[PDB]
């Protein structure tokens, strides 16, 4: 922890590994993705009106229909 009057940015930058789930509060939609570069699973919730990953959002919201019932085994 560095104490000073010139440090607001949380960290350099985080990366997204994929989407694990999601949850709405009542007006906005949040998404819990797996952010790599922390400890192992520091997923975080973000607003879909700012994030930029419509591939995992529209790819994970369809799995609920049927995807784990098959799998590649």
């Amino acid at each position: 922890h560095m104490v000073e009057e010139v440090l607001e940015e949380e960290e350099e930058e985080y990366v997204v590994e994929k989407v694990l789930d999601r949850r709405v509060v009542k007006g906005k939609v949040e998404y819990l993705l797996k952010w790599k570069g922390f400890s192992d699973e520091d997923n975080t919730w973000e607003p879909e009106e700012n994030l930029d990953c419509p591939d995992l959002i529209a790819e994970f919201l369809q799995s609920q229909k049927t995807a784990h019932e098959t799998d590649k085994s």
